[PDB]
């Protein structure tokens, strides 16, 4: 039955299985075939790729926007159609790499699908953590600026780590991160990855982490290369430089 599952205990095990996929108002062109890997919880799986090869496609399909043309999208054995959309959203939480924040402050972005109110000591926490605290700080009300009376345009790695910050304070069981990084400061890039592979909190949590930037590939736990909408190899940053692939020819090119 469709929407009907919302269990107490969640792992966060998710697996394509078989996936092919092909957007509805484009039936005749193929994106993703044969797509098939297992996201663990306690692990960052990276996913890389070159442009068009369906990384931000495996991302709508993970946060059940589409349902899968063939195969099967899994979590913890179960289709995603079968969950409730609400305890889902609740669950798992995806960060787009043009996050789309207007329409609400900044406390109501960092806030957002939240059913308890966080305290400003929880708000600061994880702004700080995606290092989204001193400029918000600057504006007039600080997190209770709405977002477009700040003055100037906000830039691209300002919108992500506001939404990276809704993606921390959720506390999700599936995290998605759809080239969520990519605009962010160097330095806050790896502080971000870190508390997610170093943190205990996270130790039980699925991470997705999609990027073209193999600095950040590098230090996931496990690697997944996306090539014509579908893995080419995986497994870790030595383990695919050990042979010589699609990573390898991707590392030595760059
Ligand atoms: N809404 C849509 N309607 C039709 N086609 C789409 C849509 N979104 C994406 N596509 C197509 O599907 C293919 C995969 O897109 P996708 O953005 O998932 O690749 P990607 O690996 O994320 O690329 P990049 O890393 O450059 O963003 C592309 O060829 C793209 O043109």
């Amino acid at each position: 039955l469709s929407g009907s599952l919302a269990p107490l205990n969640m792992k966060g095990l998710v697996k394509f299985q078989d996936v092919s996929f092909a957007y509805p108002n484009h039936p005749n062109v193929q994106v993703l075939q044969g797509l098939t890997f297992t996201l663990y919880p306690g692990k960052v799986t990276a996913l890389v790729g070159p442009n068009g090869s369906g990384k931000s496609t495996v991302a709508a399909l993970l946060q059940n926007l589409y349902q899968p043309t063939g195969g099967k999208v899994l979590l913890d054995g179960e289709p995603l159609v079968q969950y409730d959309h609400h305890y889902l959203h609740t669950q798992v939480a995806a960060v787009g790499q043009e996050p789309l924040l207007f329409g609400r402050s900044f406390r109501e972005n960092i806030a957002y699908g939240l059913t308890r109110t966080p305290t400003m000591e929880e708000i600061t926490a994880v702004a700080m953590e995606s290092g989204a605290h001193d400029f918000i700080s600057g504006f007039p009300q600080g997190y209770d600026t709405e977002v477009g009376e700040t003055g100037n345009q906000l830039a691209v790695g300002q919108r992500q780590a506001v939404a990276l910050a809704r993606a921390l304070i959720r506390k999700p069981r599936l995290l998605i991160l759809d080239n969520a990084t990519s605009a962010l400061d160097a330095g806050n890039q790896l502080r971000v990855q870190r508390l997610l592979y170093e943190s205990p909190e996270w130790a039980s949590r699925t991470v997705l982490l999609i990027t073209q930037q193999l600095s950040l590939a590098e230090r996931a736990h496990h690697i997944l290369f996306l090539k014509e909408g579908s893995v080419c190899e995986q497994g870790t940053h030595l383990q695919l430089m050990e042979r010589g692939g699609c990573y390898r020819s991707m590392v030595e090119a760059l």
